[PDB]
């Protein structure tokens, strides 16, 4: 698809067979979802967004859609506003942006 | 342009006669510069993302040059870690997000 800006782009994703919204965001390095159960170790990391810096669980090589779109790859878990989608993810799915 | 996403998505921008770069950020709903004097009038708001809120001076009908493109809209000032170009401003040059 080709989504405009007027309004929030919000996509529906699956993780662990759940429906989720989560925002399209291309200021985000990584994604970032609300607190949730995933599979597997995980690892640390800090993150620093535009409040200051939080600590969130790291999962690698998860299994998520996004939008209809198959993607496999890290999945940050800790307190954000919104799920947010970042270029880790967006990169898999083919998005660019376009003006 | 089309811009991938592999790396942060930086343009030039100019703003109160002064160049800076600054991210395309359709995560953002409104558009945040670090801080600098802009001329007119302005408010108090709080914007929130990960990490919490910061204070910020909102300005209203400011013109900016976004990679060439200019847009008028409300810019916000303060102490965000990034100059972002939100939704209000990626809308008037005609961004969308494509995949
Ligand atoms: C009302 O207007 C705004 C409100 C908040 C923001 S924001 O900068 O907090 N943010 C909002 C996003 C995240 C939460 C949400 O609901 N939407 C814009 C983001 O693009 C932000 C933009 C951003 C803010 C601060 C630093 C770098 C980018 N990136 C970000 O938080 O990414 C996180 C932090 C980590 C650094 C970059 O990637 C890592 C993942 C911008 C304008
Ligand atoms: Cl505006
Ligand atoms: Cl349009
Ligand atoms: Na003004």
């Amino acid at each position: 698809p080709q989504i405009t800006l007027w309004k929030r782009p919000l996509v529906t994703i699956k993780i662990g067979g759940q429906l989720k919204e989560a925002l399209l965001d291309t200021g985000a390095d990584d994604t970032v979802i609300e607190e949730m159960s995933l599979p597997g170790r995980w690892k640390p990391k800090m993150i620093g967004g535009i409040g200051g810096f939080i600590k969130v669980r790291q999962y690698d090589q998860i299994i998520i859609e996004i939008a209809g779109h198959k993607a496999i790859g890290t999945v940050l878990v800790g307190p954000t506003p919104v799920n947010i989608i970042g270029r880790n993810l967006l990169t898999q799915i083919g998005a660019t942006l376009n003006f």
